[PDB]
């Protein structure tokens, strides 16, 4: 099917089968936690300016982070979700060797905006309030590298942009 929640759902149960037994960063929950807001990000940007590839974009959220902390291989990803989907998943993954931040970002910005798009929807969703465990050196840290990816990547989508920046003047308050 092509339809937009059956995509999600190929994506969401193979994510939550790799991911399994895999928790957030310090909290007890299902690392599942973190990849449903990074999709629901996703959906809601698009009604702000249309996404091309939204279905395909969607599993990208879902899958963002399988090949970095999963025993997911990148042929897996193509098989099952194509060629665009496991591109993205890999250009969204630092490590499968750790690729440095300026040339993960330089990567993204210079590819298809739909990765670089959910890259800005996983950095939102990770500017909640930052773990009880951080110290303010650490926190103070993330809020530079987020602000890093919104220079580089925020040309992706306007809206989620501006949202992204308002979330990084707002992270600013933890530290
Ligand atoms: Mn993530």
């Amino acid at each position: 099917s092509t339809h937009l929640a059956d995509r999600y759902n190929q994506a969401w149960l193979f994510a939550a089968r790799a991911h399994r037994n895999q928790t957030l960063s310090g909290s007890p929950l299902p690392y599942l936690v973190h990849l449903g807001m990074v999709a629901n990000e996703l959906l809601a940007a698009d009604r702000d300016g249309a996404i091309e590839r939204l279905g395909e974009t969607l599993q990208i959220a879902v899958l963002h982070d399988t090949l970095e902390d999963t025993a997911t291989s990148p042929e897996e990803l193509r098989q099952q979700f194509g060629e665009f989907v496991c591109a993205g998943v890999q250009a969204l993954s630092k490590r499968v060797p750790k690729r440095s931040l300026d040339d993960y970002l330089q990567a993204l910005a210079e590819g298809p905006a739909q990765y670089a798009l959910v890259k800005l929807c996983d950095r939102i969703t990770n500017l909640q309030p930052p773990p009880q465990t951080w110290n303010q050196d650490k926190i103070a840290n993330y809020h530079q590298e987020s602000q890093l990816i919104l220079a580089r990547l925020g040309h992706a989508h306007a809206a989620t942009a501006r949202r992204l920046r308002e979330k990084i003047e707002h992270y600013r308050q933890y530290y």
